[PDB]
């Protein structure tokens, strides 16, 4: 232990390298007496990291007043000549290890006051339920959870109803409509006994739903007072239907009302089993647009992977589709939840051209089986953003085969629900003919690459549990007034596990999205923060940090990362290190801009690095070729 004085101040404790714990005492003081003896082995058993200071105020009435120091003993931690933490009065060992734990880095996930309890929930879908203030993911097969702190999920199954049971088995809940009629022009008009499992069985031999109940979107239907699961019922060939599924309660059970969309019906009159003739009128023979044969992917979608959102009209539209023709737009009637069978849609381009159909509706992303899914709209900010995941599933690593992952998520933008969606440099999601559009050999990069397959980055996503193929998003501009990007991922080196994650999201200063680099923590920050405060003051920001770049055309044939390099910003406004450039940020707001060999703009905000307690300051910025960058600094 230093037994310090007023002059040995400035050197021993502001011009130190290493925290110091600094006691403040005095003579006619019991509780300083109890102290003493507990720093002595304080100051033995935390050798590596600390060192344990004394200064006597009765001799030195100089230092004291400065650090507003009142009670004593009074225990301050200095962080290389500034204050970090202080406590006052006799604490016990246990408390003052938990304090010196909870302020120095490097202690571990002990001091960390949330859990991450981890669930598989593949293609999840949040949402909010207001009366229980509890969110909930839906996925495929069935797979739900729910959570009140976005950290701690538990795992749980919403049961079918039919008729006749309440906690009916997959082979006989999406046979019978509950439906009968539905409004067009607006009287009755007969709806189809339509069985979502026969008309998927037509694509194949020897079926099952059991591992086709695919990537399911539940929202509350504000007019008729339910949650409604919009779930998609696959089948080969095309035979693929989007269903609509309602409940009283969140958690179940959920009772087929009907079809909201069908595909595949390229052969024969089978379109007479559909609502294909609710839409167009009756139909003596299939138009011959849809005779495409085994050419249908090329022209019109997979019917699967809904996302079914109000716009901010308070008008209820879904998207849906999966690489084949691409992401197709419908308007569904907001007192139903089924499709709006008053809407028009005029024939627009031909062939594999088409870009709007009078059953398909509006294309607004993909075409001509250039690879995206799970397509995924929220408005934030002033605009609707529509999420898209290019690329294959899976986790990648088979030299061989280029489906085989690859998975990456794509963002664009409009200021309209319906579209056109653009990227960051005006370029439409919708695609003009083939392109290959990600991985090592792609010929276009469109969308904003949110973030990609990365390791070596911060205390969890490093080793095997590095990240990649994360995609099927969904996002949530959430009542508490943060922005969650909620997807799920696979790792480096887990075979093909998958697990939820979750991230804040932010907008820079030209109103794109930017993902916090590291997982929702419980950060109080907010959206509207960013552009209203500062969360980082200025002359904190210089040091070493670390610099992850999201390039597109990583390999995933051979599971490529990316991995951060070393730079140094300066208090000048240089970058140096790895790579050199400028950084600057705009005074009372949370913006920064980073010149690199181009100009990423973004935000910089605290982060927690998962799974421990220990705080860093982390920039995410943005180019318009899409190019995303992160950066820490340990505080
Ligand atoms: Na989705």
């Amino acid at each position: 232990i230093i037994h310090l004085t007023d002059d040995s101040f400035d050197t021993d404790v502001l011009k130190a390298d290493g925290a110091i714990l600094v006691d403040f005492w005095a003579e006619w003081c019991g509780p300083c007496k109890m102290i003493a003896p507990i720093l002595d082995e304080i100051a033995d058993e935390y050798q590596g990291k600390l060192t344990v200071a004394k200064l006597n105020i009765d001799q030195n009435p100089g230092t004291a007043p400065k650090y507003g120091i009142r009670g004593i003993p009074t225990l301050l931690l200095f962080k290389n000549g500034e204050v970090a933490a202080t406590k006052v009065g006799a604490l016990s060992k246990g408390q003052l290890k938990e304090f010196l734990d909870a302020n120095l880095a490097g202690s571990g996930s002990g001091p960390s006051t949330y859990e991450l309890k981890r669930v598989s929930v593949h293609d999840p879908s949040i949402v909010w339920d207001p009366s229980s203030k509890t969110y909930y993911i839906f996925g495929s097969h069935r797979a739900a959870a729910k959570t009140t702190d976005l950290m701690s999920w538990t795992a749980f199954t919403a049961p079918w109803k039919t008729a006749t049971s309440n906690n009916a088995a997959n082979n006989v809940a999406f046979e019978t409509p509950a439906v009968k009629k539905v409004k067009k022009g607006g009287v009755d008009v007969d709806f189809p006994a339509f069985s979502a499992t026969k008309w998927s069985a037509k694509g194949g031999s020897g079926y099952s739903v059991d591992g086709n109940m695919w990537a399911p979107d539940v929202i509350y239907n504000k007019v008729l007072k339910k949650w409604c699961m919009y779930l998609s019922i696959n089948g080969n060939a095309w035979y693929s239907s989007i269903i609509l599924l309602t409940a009283d309660n969140i958690e179940g059970p959920y009772l087929y009302q009907g079809p909201v969309v069908i595909g595949g019906f390229k052969n024969g009159t089978e379109y007479k089993e559909t609502d294909f003739e609710l839409v167009l009128g009756p139909q003596s023979s299939l138009p011959e647009r849809y005779a495409t044969g085994g050419k249908w992917g090329d022209r019109y979608p997979n019917n699967i992977d809904p996302c079914v959102f109000y716009d901010e009209e308070g008008k209820l539209w879904m998207t849906y589709g999966s690489w084949s023709g691409g992401i197709w737009m419908i308007e569904l009637d907001e007192n139903t939840g089924l499709r709006d069978y008053d809407v028009t849609y005029e024939l627009t381009g031909s062939g594999n051209g088409i870009t709007v159909d009078p059953y398909f509706g509006k294309k607004i992303a993909g075409g001509y089986y250039v690879s995206g899914e799970a397509s995924y709209i929220e408005y934030i900010g002033g605009y609707y953003f529509l999420f898209v995941t290019y690329g294959g599933l899976a986790a990648g690593g088979v030299a061989s085969d280029y489906n085989n992952g690859g998975y990456q998520m794509r963002v664009f933008r409009s200021e309209k629900p319906d579209g056109p969606y653009l990227d960051a440099r005006g370029t439409d999601a919708v695609f003009a003919s083939y392109k290959l559009d990600f991985g090592p050999d792609a010929n276009d990069n469109r969308g904003v690459n949110i973030f990609g397959a990365y390791g070596d980055w911060g205390n969890q996503t490093k080793g095997k549990n590095s990240e990649r193929s994360q995609g099927h998003n969904s996002i949530i501009a959430a009542e508490d007034g943060r922005t969650y990007l909620v997807y799920h991922t696979r790792f480096q080196n887990r075979g093909e596990e998958h697990e939820v994650r979750v991230h804040q999201v932010f907008q820079n200063e030209d109103g794109w999205l930017v993902a916090a680099p590291f997982e929702y923590t419980g950060e109080t920050v907010k959206s509207a923060d960013i552009a209203t405060s500062q969360q980082v003051p200025t002359n904190k920001i210089a040091g070493s940090y670390k610099l992850l770049t999201h390039p597109f055309k990583l390999d995933h044939r051979v599971k490529e990362l990316a991995k951060p390099v070393d730079i140094e910003l300066n208090a000048d406004g240089t970058i140096t290190g790895s790579t050199t450039g400028t950084w600057s940020v705009k005074e009372g707001t949370s913006y920064i801009t980073i010149n690199l060999d181009k100009e990423y703009k973004g935000v910089i905000v605290e982060q927690t690095l998962e799974p421990t307690s220990d705080k860093a300051f982390v920039f995410t910025a943005l180019n318009r070729n899409g190019v995303t960058i992160w950066g820490y600094k340990p505080i």
